């Protein structure tokens, strides 16, 4: 069967993915007592937009459920998939004579049927009759709530959708479950976009030099990624103090710190193939070499790292291996001699959530941020650094997760501690001192879980000794200027 | 005072330049009719916005009028200014402490006025009650038809703004109008961007080898203007036939590079939201054929006599049919036409092979407003009518040059079935062109009082362009 493909030593993704989705789908939504016989399942594709008022093109990327489904890389598409017998009905543009001369030659439709593997192709301005011939009892819409942007998913609509029966409640948390389970065919993606970001994070460890700037690294990576990966999309590069600012490299922040000796890095990456994404963050000395200071904070969360990844496996609760990281960094620090007293009694005071205030890790799929966290009867837990986590779930196979534990020093919430007697106790301020402004460390890996355990996708340097090796290498073995 | 600027070899530019253009502003506003005293401008900056309903981030990007009079690169601001006085007072978030942890440092609004040196900074959520307190006569908003795209522009708005007297109307043909004249300011980033520009050009025509995808071209380019230059946002990368697409869309060119292949490498990108836009066209081997050298140097000829001609008073259409002539006349010196070329622009012949303008105005948009102003109109015939202006030119504009000569079957096609057109075109000749892309040679210049300032620097002709490509350093002269 047909498959996409950026040529080079870039992935072949089957198209038989996509049909495999919308057969699960089907599977699912057939066992959902609400679900009438002769349901038809509508989803409406991402339109190209432009910069404001301006004609300047905003680069096209698929509405993440509607690629899902059918993997459909052209705006202005729908879809839609019949319940009862799996059927898929692609709808495209009917473009203009000239858009020959602009954009490209204008294929047919069965050029789409052949490209997407799906059972028919129709032109999007005849979306209701189409339907209207089909005599569906009702139209199955897109509508629920993100649980990480508090965004309402768009639902479909097309000129005469009016005139049907339309439930837009029963397929958003169906579709989201889906989404959280990820096939074979799936994961060989996933597999993928980790070889490559973990490749590019080893060229950037071995190309980084002191009185460079952040975004030198941030460039060289995305160069790596598209080049040799065919991620177009590879869209946080923090040094020193930047180090402790969780989504440093924002507009308000645009990474143009200069890299100085004894910073330590915290470089964290994002992007995606084919609308598949990964997230690897790496923490290393700016100048090769740990200090004990940074040997020590850095062992401390690839202690937790490894203690998470070890005790992952089915029925795991993913608050209970946040706590699990919390404890462990409370350890590691009282052992640095930053803090002193009970760890019991810091963890009842919820101290781990001053070094660490960020969820330990989320569902990675289509978005990095993937759906289904936190589905109908899943309670966000009302305590510091849990209530960041992105997904209170229970493990099962077929869940990909980041697990990125992190410490980090950052003023405001360790000058809350200080103030407050219940935390103020545990922390030695002569020591602590030396540590403002040390910025921070994290270490983001990507598993799927299995039956017995995980598996792990990424693949880079991680031990002390091991970073230091790659940063010494003298093979770049990709030199632009 | 303060610069933008990121570090290493990139461009230091003045905030100076913003309050420059709040001035010039702030004077033609003085000098209109419909404008009274006690009016403020008012302009609302563009917000950040995310993927569909997702969590994940688009890069923020500055609206383009906002940021031509502020500068300002934060989200969520709002900015104005006195017309009579011309001071200034941004709006920026009043954001919550979580800001601290995720999203970097909570700046005072001191910060923020020495950042930007601007007259006063208040939080945005403050906006009615500090407008109230000066007591305008009127606010004046942003409205009107960007002639690129047909969007009206987004008109600032907050809560309580219906409690002003409000104009929408009088402002945006004004600030449009101050936007077609660059000042000195705003030429240094230009000559700085089309420097960057130029040098990726050249990496990439250095770099280029048979059998890459030209993805990997495109790649090599961004690289080279964000490491280098700080050109965050970047690139039309075309190959064989390709070349002949005119806007070849924002997804990875995946066409392998073959031997004999014409490449069409267009790119546009800026730095601090000024644009450039440069397109070389090159053999992928380093070696024009006959037929290659042929329709490149046609294009090269019609480029520079654009540019030799282009002052001020020069009806930019005018520039056009003159690009027509030249390559008609050059189509017809190697045997693709013949008969009379006077009867060959008569029929529009020119257009089936440029369907395109010859170019547009740039500044803070690769298509720069002002094109198209109330009283100036579109010709109604092939390729005029692509045109993005059809002003006259005057000192201070800044324009993309940008003939080219393409290749595409079906415009040909519809010529040959045209018996007004189909005897000028000789098939035994043109059907070795089929399939041959196109050649398009895009320079970025100012017109200035004695004529252009080019502010590109590629190599163009044959010899310059083979000489890159086989490595030589820029100062080497053929
Ligand atoms: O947003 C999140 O959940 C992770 C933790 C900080 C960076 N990314
Ligand atoms: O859009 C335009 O006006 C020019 C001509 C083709 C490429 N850019
Ligand atoms: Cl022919
Ligand atoms: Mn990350
Ligand atoms: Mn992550
Ligand atoms: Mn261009
Ligand atoms: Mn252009
Ligand atoms: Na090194
Ligand atoms: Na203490
Ligand atoms: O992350
Ligand atoms: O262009």
């Amino acid at each position: 069967g047909p498959s996409f493909w950026l040529g080079n030593e870039t992935l072949k993704v089957p198209l038989a993915l996509f049909a495999l989705n919308r057969q699960r789908l089907c599977e699912r939504l057939r066992k959902n007592p609400a679900v009438q016989a002769g349901s038809i399942v509508v989803l409406q594709g991402g339109e190209e937009t432009q910069r404001y008022c301006t004609d300047t093109g905003v680069l096209f990327r698929q509405e993440s459920f509607f690629h899902w489904a059918f993997g459909v890389t052209e705006p202005g598409c729908y879809g839609v998939i019949d319940v009862d017998t799996g059927k898929s009905t692609l709808f495209v543009p009917r473009l203009p004579a000239s858009h020959a001369t602009w954009m490209g030659k204008i294929h047919s439709k069965e050029h789409f049927k052949e490209k997407y593997a799906v059972d028919d192709v129709q032109y999007v301005d005849e979306i209701a009759s189409v339907l209207t011939s089909q005599k569906p009892s009702v139209l199955l819409t897109l509508r629920g709530v993100n649980t990480d942007s508090g965004s309402v998913c768009r639902e479909a609509s097309f000129d005469g959708i009016s005139k049907f029966e339309v439930n837009n409640t029963i397929l958003h948390p169906e579709i989201v479950e889906c989404r959280v389970f990820k096939t074979d065919m799936e994961l060989e993606v996933l597999r993928y976009t980790n070889k490559i970001f973990s490749e590019a994070h080893r060229e950037v460890m071995k190309a980084v030099k002191v009185g460079m700037k952040e975004y030198e690294l941030e460039s060289l990576f995305e160069h790596y990624c598209y080049s040799r990966g065919g991620m177009r999309h590879s869209s946080i590069c923090g040094s020193g103090e930047n180090s402790a600012v969780l989504h440093y490299g924002h507009a308000g922040a645009p990474n143009d710190r200069t890299i100085q000796n004894g910073d330590m890095c915290l470089f964290d990456m994002g992007g995606e193939y084919y609308c598949f994404a990964s997230d690897i963050t790496c923490s290393f000395p700016a100048n090769g070499k740990f200090t004990a200071d940074q040997k020590a904070v850095y062992e401390a969360v690839l202690r937790s790292s490894r203690a998470v990844m070890g005790a992952m496996k089915p029925g795991v609760w993913w608050p209970d291996m946040h706590r699990l990281a919390d404890r462990i960094h409370l350890e590691e620090l009282a052992h640095m001699g930053i803090l002193s007293g009970s760890v019991d009694a810091m963890v009842q005071a919820h101290l781990g959530a001053v070094f660490m205030p960020h969820g330990l890790g989320h569902f990675l799929g289509i978005d990095v941020h993937d759906v289904g966290g936190y589905p109908e009867g899943v309670e966000r837990i009302d305590e510091p650094g849990l209530r960041s986590l992105r997904t209170a779930r229970h493990l099962q196979p077929g869940m990909v997760l980041t697990v990125e534990p992190g410490i980090y020093f950052i003023d405001h919430l360790l000058d809350e501690a200080l103030a407050d007697p219940a935390r103020a106790s545990f922390l030695n301020r002569e020591v602590l001192q030396r540590f403002r402004g040390f910025g921070g460390v994290r270490i983001e890996e990507d598993v799927v879980v299995t039956d017995s355990g995980i598996e792990l996708l990424t693949c880079v340097p991680r031990t002390v000794e091991e970073i230091e090796a790659c940063m010494a290498g003298c093979d770049k073995a990709f030199t632009p200027f």
